[PDB]
C-alpha cells in the first residue's frame, strides 16, 4: 500500500500582511514547515509549535 499522511494541518501565515491559509499534510512524527519554521507533529495531529510571530496552526 502507499504511504500517505496522518493529518491535514490547517494553518495560516502572514504573507505580505495577508493571512493566507494553507492546509498541508503530514504524519504523526513529521516535521511541518511553515515560513521557515519547523514543528514536529505530535499526538492528536497537534504540532509542537502551533503559534509563530506571523503564522499559526488553526486546525489539525
Amino acid at each position: 500500500g502507499p504511504h500517505m499522511a496522518d493529518c491535514t494541518l490547517g494553518c495560516k501565515y502572514l504573507e505580505n500582511n495577508r493571512w493566507v491559509s494553507v492546509s498541508k499534510s503530514a504524519n504523526i512524527g513529521d516535521t511541518l514547515y511553515i515560513m521557515g519554521h519547523s514543528t514536529k507533529i505530535g499526538r492528536g495531529c497537534k504540532p509542537e509549535t502551533t503559534e509563530w510571530s506571523d503564522a499559526e496552526i488553526y486546525s489539525w
